[PDB]
DNA sequence: TCTAAGAACTCTGATGTCAGTAGATTACACT
């Protein structure tokens, strides 16, 4: 619980080479070695959701949600002292930042990950993130058809 | 016994402007 928290903490590098491996080692530190996780949730939001249009450093808390989504998918935010109304909503919101294409598109592209486990696990959840998705595209396809 | 210098108005042509489009240039980056 200590490493994860500090590795995940800590994972950023201002040199993108360096970033990618630290990153790469929780993909292998989750999935081959433990159910004991804890996973450390309540970082992760702060790590996208600080709002600011010309943002890169959203990104990181977008590719870390796909490190802990792509281990075979674990649950997300179960109970974690954080509020679902608004932490999927930033999560989707990332998607407006259409300045770089690492910010915007990898949110949408973790969020079709989402879908596909809350829907097969059968969980209530996706009544309403699939809302919140399509409510913030909407916004896109009366204004910038490309993005 | 009248012939130009001074008006006046419209019109034409270039220069600069703004918004929006999209190309090519220039950085960024690979272990």
């Amino acid at each position: 619980n200590r490493l994860l928290n500090f590795l995940m903490k800590h994972v950023f590098h201002p040199k993108r080479a360096v970033f990618r491996h630290n990153l790469e080692i929780i993909k292998t530190l989750v999935e081959c070695w433990k159910d004991c996780l804890s996973i450390p949730y309540r970082l992760i939001f702060e790590k996208f959701s600080g709002k600011d249009p010309n943002s890169k450093d959203n990104s990181v808390g977008i590719q870390l949600l796909g490190i802990v989504m792509a281990n075979d998918l674990p649950p997300y935010d179960p109970q974690c002292g954080i509020q679902s109304s608004e932490y999927f909503q930033a999560l989707v919101n990332n998607m407006s930042f259409v300045r770089y294409k690492e910010v915007y598109a990898a949110a949408a592209e973790v969020l079709g990950l989402i879908l596909r486990y809350v829907m097969e696990r059968k969980n209530i959840l996706e009544e309403s993130l699939c809302e919140l998705v399509a409510k913030q595209l909407k916004q896109h396809q009366n204004t910038m058809e490309d993005k």
